[PDB]
């Protein structure tokens, strides 16, 4: 119960952000920030994964540069189990593209859908929005 | 790249982080979407009013069989002053459709959007996914 370090890793330029919003904000350190943000997330807007049937989208914005990506998350989405309604993707500037991909799931599978294609080199982010 | 750092906390708290109850892989995974929406919120709160740069997606789900309600939605969306880029919408049963709205505009503008829609009648969900450019830019 005294203190405890644990590491994070993020991409550089979600440290820069980082970085810029303690210098903005007056923070002192990484550390001080981020231990405020966990603070703060842990009280607001809990929800243990069920095999309900949930409709749900995944907005993700990638490189459309990047060769094979979409196949990819093509492969990911056929192997999670998940029944994908429809995607769409337009070119929000000359590298990005965003996609909305409409679909339905229990909560195992929808999150592993998130986290696989987030975590795709290429893929900017891949945020998920679930209703039920 | 990726670079890694170290935060440093109370056993109290981490062990309430570690929980997670909810089905997240990893501390360091849900800390790093943590920190990205934190920075995101941050940057759309400080949002020049002349900026029409961001980007957002509008997720509604609404009683696609009440009439009007659409026109509504439209309405509100032209005297808005956001920029639609593209809208997809999928029936879910007779009182239930949900649609995705790609926006572009003023931080504010778009909020608003959401707070209008979300106010209406046989309007059961709107959320919004945020966007910034460092997330993208980069």
């Amino acid at each position: 119960d005294s203190i405890i370090r644990f590491s994070v890793s993020l991409q550089q330029n979600l440290l820069d952000e980082l970085d810029n919003r303690i210098i903005k904000n007056g923070y002192s350190s990484r550390s001080e920030l981020v231990r405020d943000m966990i603070r703060e997330k842990l009280v607001e807007d809990e929800d243990n994964p069920n095999d309900e049937s949930k409709i749900a989208v995944l907005v993700v914005i990638y490189d459309g540069g990047q060769r094979e990506l979409n196949q990819r998350m093509i492969d990911i989405q056929h192997a999670s189990g998940t029944h994908v309604l429809c995607t769409t993707h337009i070119h929000m500037d000359e590298h990005n593209c965003l996609e909305t991909i409409i679909l339905q799931g229990n909560s195992f599978e929808i999150q592993r859908l998130q986290l696989e294609i987030g975590g795709l080199r290429g893929v900017k982010f891949a945020k998920l929005t679930k209703a039920s």
